[PDB]
């Protein structure tokens, strides 16, 4: 299983200036829950934006050029990234935009957080489509103290 996980604001915006500007702790907790113990594949820009390894997960970074940090695994292409994950049930792809574009045709599951927020955005989630996917999970939550915007968690299976 190749799965993508992403948090999208309105108009499918996922980032700006190579950052996530919004602070939504409930969604981070959901991200950790759904990636714990799994391999995670990310692009080099996302690597520099998170800034650090992610604990309890095998961190795989796509980059066309020599890696600079042996606390993670560097790979030069998509199939190399897949091979490096070994024999895991579920391979999590955690972005960013250019990497999501390449892995979407090979994914069978999408973990999406739809955030009710407008964010001027430098990068977007790939434009998917009304008919390749059906929902297996809905969980909507209003804004509270720690979380300033409402958000929907959705899991989608490739039909
Ligand atoms: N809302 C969310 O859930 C979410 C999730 C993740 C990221 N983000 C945001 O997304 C933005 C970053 O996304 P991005 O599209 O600019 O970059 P990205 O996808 O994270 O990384 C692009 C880089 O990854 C490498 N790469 C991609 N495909 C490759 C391939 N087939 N082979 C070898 N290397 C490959 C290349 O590294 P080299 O250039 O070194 O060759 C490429 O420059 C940030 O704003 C981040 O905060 C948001
Ligand atoms: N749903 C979703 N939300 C996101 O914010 C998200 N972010 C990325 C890329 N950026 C990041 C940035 C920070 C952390 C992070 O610090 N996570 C900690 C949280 C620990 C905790 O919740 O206490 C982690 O260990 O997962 C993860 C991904 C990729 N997919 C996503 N997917």
């Amino acid at each position: 299983m190749i799965s993508l996980i992403a948090a999208l604001a309105v108009d499918r915006v996922i980032g700006m200036e190579n950052a996530m500007p919004w602070n939504l702790p409930a969604d981070l907790a959901w991200f950790k829950r759904n990636t714990l113990d799994k391999p995670v594949i990310m692009g080099r820009h996302t690597w520099e934006s998170i800034g650090r390894p992610l604990p309890g997960r095998k961190n795989i970074i796509l980059s066309s050029q020599p890696g600079t940090d042996d606390r993670v695994t560097w790979v030069k292409s998509v199939d190399e990234a897949i091979a490096a994950c070994g024999d895991v049930p579920e391979i999590m792809v955690i972005g960013g935009g250019r990497v999501y574009e390449q892995f979407l045709p090979k994914a069978q599951k999408l973990y999406l957080t739809h955030i009710d927020a407008e964010v001027e955005g430098d990068t977007h989630f790939p434009d998917y489509e009304p008919d390749d996917w059906e929902s297996v999970f809905s969980e909507f939550h209003d804004a509270d103290a720690q979380n300033s915007h409402s958000y929907c968690f959705e899991i989608l299976e490739r039909r």
